[PDB]
Parts: C-alpha cells; sequence; structure tokens
C-alpha cells in the first residue's frame, strides 16, 4: 500500500495519497473508513484556528459521522462550501457541515439559497446580511473538505433542470466536484451557479482534502486530477486500483 | 390485560377518553416526571400504536422534542413492510433555526427502514427572502409531500417551558404571555379553551391541515403536563392520546 500511495500520488500529482482498505463499492462500511481517515488527515492540518469548508454527499456526512472533538482544544468553524446544488436536504453542504460542526464539538454558520431562484429574488438574498457574511468566511478557508462525483450519478441524484442535463452529456462530462462538471481532461464543462465557493478560490485555501472511492468512481477520480488541484486524496483500494489498472 | 385490569389502566383510559375529546386514550403506568425510563415505555406504545395504523402506503409527519425521539428510539422496522415515508411536520424560519424535527424524522426513518425527506435549515433572511424559497420546486415538493401527510405524530408541551426553550422573539414572548397560552403543539401556542393565541413563524403542517390526516397520535405525559394536556385537548383534534398516569391521573384527580 506504501507504493500504491506513492504511484497515485505520482499519477495524480497529489500532495499524498491515503488509501484506505477494500472496496466501498462492494463492502459499504469502506466509506466509514474513508470518513475516518480524512478526519485524521484534518486534524494533522488544523491550526489554533481554523475555517473548515465542506460540501455534501454521503461520503462528506461519513466524515461528519466519524469526526470527533479535538483533543488540542484547537478552534475550529465550519462552513458549507456551496449550496443550492440540488440536493435533496439529506445530502446538501448544509446538512453535513452543521453535523460535522456537532460532533467536533465546534460551531457552524447556516447558509441556505437554493438552485432555482429568480435573478431578482438571487440577487436580492446574497445582499442580505446572513449570506453576506458567511460569503466572506468562506473566502476565508483554512481547509477544505470535499467528494468527488460520478458525473451522471450526479446529475441524476441531483434536482437538474433538462438543458443542463443535455450540457452534461453533449459535452462529455465525466466527473463533480462542489457544483463543477468536469470532462475526461479536468476541464469544466457545466458549472451549477449557486453562491459560495468558485473553482479558482480552491488555489487560495491550504488544505484541500477530497474524499472519494469505490471501483465505480476510477474514471472520476482520475479525470478530477488531471488538472493540479493542491489536494490530500483519501481513498480506497477500490478506486485506486482500478485506477491504477 | 390482567396487567391493565390490576394496574387500573384500562378504566383511566375510559374516563380520560370521556373527558377528553379523544379517538383513543393509550396510557402507561408510572409518571415521566419521577422515572425517566416510562418517557420510552409511552416510546413503545406509541410505535405500537403506529404499526395498527399504518396503510399499505405511509406519509409520517413527525415533530421534534424528547417524547418524540423516545418513539424514534423504539422504533422498529414494520413486520408487514408497509411502505413509509417520514418528513418533518414544521421548519422554522428565522433566527438560529434548528429544526429538531429534522433529527428526529432520520431517526424514525432509519429506524423503521423507510426513507425520509427533510426540510431545508436557513439562516435569518428577510420574509421576501422566504417568500421566494418556498416557491422553489424543490422546497414546494417537500411541502407539498407534508400536505399529503396519512400520519401526524406531535408532542405537546407546557406554553412557558417551550417558548423559553425555544428562541423567542422578546414581542412574542410579551403576546404568549399577555394571550395566556398555557400549551403548544406542532408550533402553535394554545390558551386554556384550546384556542390558538400565537403561531411560531414556519413552513409546513398548519393546523387547519389535521383534519384531512386519518390519523393523529399525540405523545406527552408526566405530571407537569397534565395543564397543559387537558388544554390542547379542550377543543376536538380527533386524536389518539399516548400518555402516562403522571399526567392522567392529575388531569383525572
Ligand atoms: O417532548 P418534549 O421534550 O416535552 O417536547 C415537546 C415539544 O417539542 C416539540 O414537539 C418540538 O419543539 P421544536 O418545535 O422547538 O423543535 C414541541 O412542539 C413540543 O412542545
Ligand atoms: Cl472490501
Ligand atoms: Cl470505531
Ligand atoms: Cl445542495
Ligand atoms: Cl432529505
Amino acid at each position: 500500500l506504501t507504493l500504491l500511495e506513492k504511484t497515485l500520488k505520482e499519477r495524480l500529482n497529489l500532495k499524498d495519497a491515503i488509501i484506505v482498505s477494500g472496496d466501498s463499492d462492494q463492502s459499504p462500511w469502506v466509506k466509514k473508513e474513508m470518513g475516518r481517515a480524512a478526519v485524521a488527515c484534518m486534524k494533522k492540518r488544523f491550526s489554533g484556528k481554523n475555517i473548515v469548508a465542506v460540501t455534501g454527499g454521503t461520503t462528506i456526512e461519513a466524515v461528519a459521522e466519524m469526526m470527533t472533538p479535538d483533543s488540542k482544544n484547537r478552534e475550529l468553524l465550519f462552513v458549507p462550501a456551496r449550496g443550492g446544488l440540488g440536493e435533496d436536504v439529506k445530502n446538501q453542504a448544509n446538512t453535513i457541515c452543521a453535523h460535522m460542526a456537532e460532533k467536533a464539538s465546534g460551531t457552524y454558520r447556516l447558509l441556505f439559497v437554493p438552485g432555482q431562484l429568480s435573478q431578482g429574488a438571487y440577487s436580492s438574498i446574497i445582499e442580505e446580511p446572513s449570506v453576506k457574511e458567511v460569503l466572506n468566511t468562506i473566502k476565508s478557508a483554512s481547509m477544505l473538505v470535499h467528494g468527488i462525483g460520478e458525473a451522471k450519478t450526479m446529475a441524476q441524484r441531483r434536482n437538474t433542470p433538462l438543458e443542463d442535463l443535455k450540457k452534461i452529456d453533449d459535452n462529455d462530462a465525466v466527473t463533480e466536484a462542489f457544483g463543477y462538471y468536469f470532462n475526461a481532461d479536468g476541464e469544466v464543462v457545466h458549472k451549477v451557479h449557486s453562491v459560495g465557493m468558485q473553482l479558482d478560490d480552491i488555489d487560495a485555501i491550504p488544505d484541500i482534502i477530497a474524499v472519494a472511492g469505490g471501483s465505480s468512481k476510477a474514471e472520476a477520480i482520475e479525470a478530477y486530477f488531471k488538472k493540479p488541484r493542491n489536494t490530500v486524496l483519501v481513498t480506497d483500494e477500490g478506486a485506486a486500483k482500478k485506477l491504477l489498472r
């Protein structure tokens, strides 16, 4: 495995690779072990005060589940990286963020701005103090913890307008992260319009941890890391072994 | 039922149904204010009640609070494997929304091996912003599902206890006091005659909606809640109450 990690690192240009045992597509509990490893990676990188941006999805929900209070007692503020991506509440960044904060015995900020508001309603809402302040907090994140999905899988699960499904399909999206759909070369081919973190913003976040696994995600994971992301990947053998096959 | 004979529960249930306008009364032994395990027994009885009421397909609306949490903790899969979708009955708007019904909803659905849909948890926003959000198709779908609820399982609280437990605006605290609220259920505070005197700023189920819900199960007990329970049921609610001797004996004698 030491070798598997080193090879994955070089292939994907990662800051580091953390690989847990097994294939989460065959053994669901393996997702909880990715969660556990992610938490450990987070705690390695915390400073005295931390603003942690987090996405939704079931894998970051596993991070939240495995979260425990910080032993050194460092200060932790969690914020949802970006909302209004059309997920059911169980899968919203806003939900996962609150859950993680609770488990870490930290604090969190709520941010709910849904996907399909009118131009006027969207323009007005993002100027409201509670939103404006949280957007600023997200802008100054010291950490980002995010998932990676297959494009088709994400597009189906979310409430995706028909015209956008077409675009995602016609532009050969294969992977998705934080509301960006990318093709096989790591290029953006569809951006979901939503407030909060933008792709350009991630270069300003010193510690980024991606958490994604399962053999079925091998292609999505490879595609996402086709460009430099300055990111630590937590994955499992299922994804890593299939990617490197 | 030697048991419920000797413990006097069957006779107590009869009288409680005659006194309040109950669809049915289910009373477990003891006083949950004195004996915390009695809450777990209310949860047990409530779960059994739900299972007797389920149709082929169900949309079960739930409230938060420790009593419905105990219902969720006691929930087990349906041996008949009927279709079970759980939703929160309401969601909060305004400052520091916690949406604890969401918490209980997910917990109960997981225990039942059912499915669930939660309500959004907003930050502090203008009414205009809330009005825009409510019409958003994804949000609208959940509200429509709550509107189609086949069952409602809810707590009942003392008005003062709840207004104080919650992040209640000072203007609304004054209103609740000045209008002599004595009881609370699902985001509505009622006076001693069971009339609404204040409604929490929320989305989801409204009091007028409960008539259309075939099965409503209130779960609330302890001597401290006798006055609140009596007040809530001063008006007809077509509701099955699961409670304890603590509440029932104090109310009746
Ligand atoms: O069962 P408990 O702990 O006495 O709580 C009962 C109360 O909890 C609730 O069900 C839910 O409280 P919230 O609406 O603040 O989340 C109230 O409607 C009810 O008054
Ligand atoms: Cl495995
Ligand atoms: Cl463990
Ligand atoms: Cl979302
Ligand atoms: Cl949900």
